[PDB]
């Protein structure tokens, strides 16, 4: 509430919390995060990026999205608990402080504001946008079904009322539109990993298509990494492989839009439970899942340094 120190972890927080928190953090860690607005949802608030940079051009970056799935609250609950811990970790771990000294790191905590203040407000359970409009009365699009990679293909609703609405084209929710224009516009992102929940996955693309993605034997050896990592802490199991393969097709995914931009490292995370709680995990649970998820991705993150 006062400094970062004394934020709570261990509860799930609202909107304004969490912005608050981003601007504490940014000062109390002038050198190391800056703050980014990279637009304005459907509704006009901003939307933010934490930029973690030790110095350096144009390095090579790290992207992290939570929350683009507005109920999924676990998600911007690990992403606060990541913006600290990188903040604790540059100088005391050798291998984070290897990676920030050589890579930027762009944390979006939370993705998808509109849905996220939607959830507080109104419907725990909303899992889209707000964007309203045409012939429908129904609310919102799947943000995680409205990037251009099989835009519209199955594994995506065409009907506005659906969970997994699609929207009317590519890019048309600028929750999305934002961060494509920026990632495009950085040029020099490596991997590219976003974070939902639930059902324990660690996934690679693609979701869209049953073709194999070239890094294929790399990107499961990454997972396997990774999933091995994250189980050591308090022994969580993950399973992992290919979107379409391990979960379903899903069209117009955000890593399947990575993958093809030449982003070699994406995956995304589904983080816990498995159906006990779903996606109303108990806040008992908040820093457990942060910090074995931590691992994980702190493994995808050395691989990537490294190749
Ligand atoms: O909602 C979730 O947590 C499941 C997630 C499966 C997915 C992962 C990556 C890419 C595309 C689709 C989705 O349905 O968006
Ligand atoms: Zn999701």
């Amino acid at each position: 509430a006062r400094s970062t120190n004394t934020f709570n972890y261990a509860t799930y927080h609202t909107l304004d919390e969490i912005y608050d928190f981003m601007d504490l953090l940014v000062a109390e860690h002038p050198q190391l995060v800056s703050k980014l607005q990279i637009g304005r949802s459907y509704e006009g608030r901003p939307i933010y990026v934490l930029k973690f940079s030790t110095g350096g051009s144009n390095r090579p970056a790290i992207w992290i999205d939570l929350g683009i799935h507005s109920r999924e609250w676990i998600t911007q609950a690990t992403g606060v608990w990541f913006a600290k811990k990188f903040t604790e970790n540059y100088g005391q771990n050798p291998s984070f402080t290897a990676i920030l000294d050589s890579m930027d790191i762009f944390l979006e905590i939370v993705t998808n504001p509109n849905g996220f203040a939607f959830t507080h407000s109104e419907n725990r359970l909303w899992r889209k946008t707000r964007s309203v409009t045409s012939s429908s009365l129904c609310v919102g699009v799947d943000a995680n079904r409205n990037w251009d990679a099989g835009f519209g293909k199955a594994g995506a609703s065409s009907s506005p009322c659906s969970e997994t609405y699609h929207g009317k084209y590519a890019n048309s929710e600028v929750e999305v539109k934002s961060i494509v224009d920026f990632v495009k516009n950085h040029g020099n992102f490596k991997a590219f990993l976003s974070i939902h929940s639930y059902s324990q996955l660690l996934l690679y693309p693609y979701g869209y298509t049953t073709q194999s993605i070239p890094d294929k034997t790399e990107l499961n050896q990454v997972a396997k990494s990774a999933v091995a990592a994250l189980k050591s802490l308090y022994g969580t199991s993950y399973k992992y492989g290919s979107i379409i393969t391990t979960i379903y097709q899903a069209s117009g995914g955000s890593i399947d839009w990575s993958y093809n931009q030449g982003i070699k490292y994406s995956f995304t995370f589904e983080l816990r439970d498995t159906g006990r709680y779903g996606f109303l995990l108990p806040a008992s649970q908040i820093i457990p899942t942060a910090q074995e998820t931590w691992l994980g991705v702190l493994t995808i993150m050395e691989h990537t340094v490294n190749n």
